């Protein structure tokens, strides 16, 4: 048919864009290669986070700092956790399916799509035209270029979350947050974990205090780390042995029962034949867009993980809505990602919003930093867990908050406030003027703001 | 020609805050403490209640959780260990509070009970002391109700219960406030049948209806017994193993218990002060009256903290202490701004309020517009498999500015801080929709609540 807007994808960006597009009264189509919903609902956020909740519960049941308690944690039936998880993602995706019946405008086309023309695509054999296109194809697990991994029984973020047999030992190869979250997940479920990465600092992109802190907590909990490693080759023997490579000038090997690969996530632009539609691709295989989400083709827009931006679901939905506003309705709204929060749901949780110290220096600010150890926050003390940090990056001249970086329990709830401070230009003085609830983690912010001479 | 520049009666949050801010001005100050240094929050109040609450939450999650594959269990609790460890923690913490005894080498710790004998002098331990300025940060103490028989009875208070080292098989709580809820749920999670009794027909009468209904639903779901709308007539005791209660809704009923906790209120400690000898006004509820600057009827006597029967929180006490010091020392005529005070009831689910309720905003004259979001709509609550709560949003229909936020959810005390920033600095619901919210966090609820306006 001659659609008004054709969407390649079914993720958060595809859904936000489809809704906002039907609001304008346009006939739209949703082309999905596989299972509807995208990554976050089925193989991404939701499963990881619910399983992480279970793991945190059993971890507190097995080892807690309070003496009088007589708690214990037995062996885990992972099959049950995974089946219940799948029931939850199915229920949730079903709560997302209210958009097929309702919004009775858009048409669900199932199949792999490829571009054949500047205005038409081909899927499952048939051709489809449209006045506007949205490429919200997302990203998929990326692989490293290390010997032996080719023919090997390795797991990815998606495959590990299907495993129904707890490995006695799991090795993670990844510098990102997914490797940490899944690693700690299986450590709390009863498994000796070994994190391996080439970067010499845990979470290389964060501030030094954050890396040192989260690393200290991870080592304290019992996760083994292998930093600064140079990966040469990996081998497998009878599905009951693994391998590793040199580190710090000494050839070492790490045998494991399972191997997880968390290198990165590559955009799914290969099968699109973007060159047949005049859509430029970047050095990292992404899709290039302008401030309005428009590609080199005037009537093809892109949003989500496929555009190498902050690979988060909320950014994907935001970008979808804005892009739709630009393509349909003409409203020239720019994509504002100047303040995007990031949460690594380990315990202690890592959380960032705004600029780091090095980033604020690069931007040209006259930076003033204040670092507060978690043992200074009352809530961390009464909880008898004080491994963390609150970092505050401000402008020494105007006192405006440029960035907040936290390592503490449920820090994902605190950085929202920090976001409000950064976006709306609140000063540290403002943070001291506001009353903070005693024995909450948010109090950390105030206590960090009370660190300027 | 006097003994001190500023003399403080008390050692609580207000006393220390005022001492710090006063030494900053370079003034000779004194701290008169009747008993144990640190005040209520460190020794008998916040810190103990919340650390024990943390333990109780841990054991409760160990005994009952919604995730199937987990095989966790929780045995009988050794309360003695929890209480001794608690005391070790408050000792460590008060010891960290002593850093002000040397870092701020100005103030002098005088120990003894003080009473006023003149408009400008006090008496402690026999000796008299003059000062150009006075701060009455005497705090509050557990109050008792007017019900027959409780006078001669082995009842517990907020301070005594935190010392109990034997888990009662059944504990009855008499209180409409948050302390009763916190301690009640604490001992419920420690393995004890709890029964909350109050005269108000709605849990937390001052909060919004949805908040009361929700938190009540969670308490009943957990297994806490509630007795609302009760008229308290008499209570009896027999051999330290039996208790009593009174009629409710027109049917005389009785609640037998192994222990009885009283959380009615907290009376200011103004009796032993002889304020009438210094010309300091007291209110109908035995409090100390102050103006907008914290100044009493006596020009050179200020007051701050719980004795000033205002929002009875430690952060409000410290704030009031600092401001009062600014007024008395330094002359700066700064008013006490309590227009945005957060409140947290650290039960699970946690209750959290900041700003105006719906009825309060209507009374103030606003054209109110509310948005209520059930907790089962928040992703983080869903993945956690605990969805008993609510997000209520009170806004101004004209300017869309956020007037108040009220939440019932896990660790909601961390979220309302954001809400505070929204209320204090006049952010609109549209502003909350413009901001990107982290997925699978409870703070996201705020955004989801802002996305409910037609
Ligand atoms: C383990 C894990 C944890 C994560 N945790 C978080 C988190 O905590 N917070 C967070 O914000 N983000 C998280 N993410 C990332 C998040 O899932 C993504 O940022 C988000 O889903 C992006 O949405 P999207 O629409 O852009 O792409 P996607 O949601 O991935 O959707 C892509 C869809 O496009 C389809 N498709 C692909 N190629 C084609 C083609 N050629 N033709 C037709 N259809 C095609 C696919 O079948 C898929 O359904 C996580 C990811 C993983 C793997
Ligand atoms: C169980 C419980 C839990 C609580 N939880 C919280 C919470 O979570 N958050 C929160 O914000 N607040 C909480 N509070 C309240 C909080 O502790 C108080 O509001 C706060 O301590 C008030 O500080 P203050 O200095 O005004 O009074 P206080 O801290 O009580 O200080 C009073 C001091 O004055 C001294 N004094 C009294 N009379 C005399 C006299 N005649 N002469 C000399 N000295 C005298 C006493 O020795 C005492 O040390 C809680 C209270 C209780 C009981």
């Amino acid at each position: 048919d001659n659609y008004d807007l054709l969407i390649i994808g079914s993720g958060a960006a595809a859904f936000s864009s489809a809704i906002k597009a039907i609001e304008y009264g346009a006939k739209v189509g949703m082309i999905e290669r596989g299972t509807v919903g995208g990554t976050c609902v089925n193989i991404g956020c939701v499963p990881s986070k619910t399983l992480l909740r279970a793991g945190e519960i059993i971890h507190l049941s097995k080892d807690n700092p309070f003496i009088g308690l007589q708690t214990s944690a037995g062996e885990v039936d992972l099959a049950s956790l995974i089946t219940q998880k799948d029931k939850l993602v199915s229920e949730l995706r079903n709560q997302k399916y209210m958009d097929l019946i309702d919004e009775y405008n858009f048409d669900l086309i199932k199949g792999e799509a490829k571009f054949v023309d500047a205005s038409t695509v081909e899927v499952n054999g048939a051709k489809l035209s449209a006045k506007r296109f949205l490429i919200a194809t997302g990203a998929s697990p990326s692989l490293p270029q290390i010997s032996g991994l080719e023919k090997m029984d390795y797991l990815t973020s998606t495959t590990l979350l299907e495993l129904k047999k707890i490995p006695k030992r799991l090795t993670v190869i990844g510098s990102g947050y997914i490797g940490m979250e899944l690693g700690q997940l299986f450590h709390h479920l009863g498994s000796e974990i070994t994190l391996m990465q080439r970067s010499e600092r845990l979470l290389k992109e964060y501030d030094p205090e954050i890396s040192e802190s989260v690393e200290k907590a991870l080592i304290e909990q019992g996760i083994n780390l292998v930093k600064g490693a140079t990966f040469e080759r990996v081998e497998q023997s009878g599905e009951i042995k693994r391998v590793y490579v040199t580190v710090n000038g000494s050839r070492e090997v790490i045998e494991s029962d399972q191997l997880l690969v968390a290198t990165g996530r590559k955009p799914n632009t290969d099968s699109l034949n973007l060159s047949a539609a005049g859509v430029e691709t970047g050095k990292n295989n992404e899709i290039l867009i302008n401030d309005f989400g428009q590609t080199s083709n005037e009537k093809i827009y892109a949003a989500g993980d496929v555009t190498l931006g902050p690979q988060f679901v909320y950014v994907a939905a935001y970008e979808g809505g804005i892009i739709t506003d630009n393509a349909i309705g003409g409203l020239n709204k720019k994509i504002d990602l100047s303040v995007v929060p990031a949460v690594t749901f380990t315990n202690p949780t890592v959380a960032t919003v705004g600029l780091t110290e090095e980033q604020a220096k690069e931007k040209g600010y006259d930076v003033k930093t204040s670092v507060l150890p978690l043992d200074a926050v009352p809530r961390a003390i009464v909880n008898r867990e004080t491994t963390g940090v609150f970092k505050l990056v401000a402008d020494a001249e105007t006192l405006k908050v440029l960035g907040v970086h936290i390592v503490s329990e449920n820090a994902g709830d605190v950085i929202y406030a920090a976001s409000l401070a950064v976006k709306f230009g609140l000063t540290v003085e403002d943070l001291t003027e506001t009353l903070a609830p005693y024995l909450t983690m948010a109090e950390g912010l105030k206590l960090a703001a009370l660190t300027f001479d």
